[PDB]
């Protein structure tokens, strides 16, 4: 079984490119990271920032998270993300996606001892 803290790493994590490596990222990315298995996950989002970056929002702003449990992070400082958009002609099991690139704060749910990422809940 997948621990909670490592699929969140391979859902989220992408420290390799600083931004959306190409127009081509989300469609590559989606299907390396397994994200296209069962289904076309529908949105996704990869953070271009070391994962002791990414571990230290834990001990950043607190915020409610969107299922209303108190146990989400805010970033003190913007990174660089990628969202992930699957189309309208995208088709399962030919998952197509919209690459966007932007600098946001991320919103991450942690748990666990360590307290590490597990969720992300959204970018602002
Ligand atoms: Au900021």
């Amino acid at each position: 079984k997948e621990t909670a803290a490592a699929k969140f790493e391979r859902q989220h994590m992408d420290s390799s490119t600083s931004a959306a490596s190409s127009s081509n990222y989300c469609n590559q990315m989606m299907k390396s990271r397994n994200l296209t298995k069962d289904r076309c996950k529908p949105v996704n989002t990869f953070v271009h920032e070391s994962l002791a970056d990414v571990q230290a929002v834990c001990s950043q702003k607190n915020v409610a998270c969107k299922n209303g449990q108190t146990n989400c992070y805010q970033s003190y400082s913007t990174m660089s993300i990628t969202d992930c958009r699957e189309t309208g002609s995208s088709k399962y099991p030919n998952c197509a996606y919209k690459t966007t690139q932007a600098n946001k704060h991320i919103i991450v749910a942690c748990e666990g001892n360590p307290y590490v990422p597990v969720h992300f809940d959204a970018s602002v």
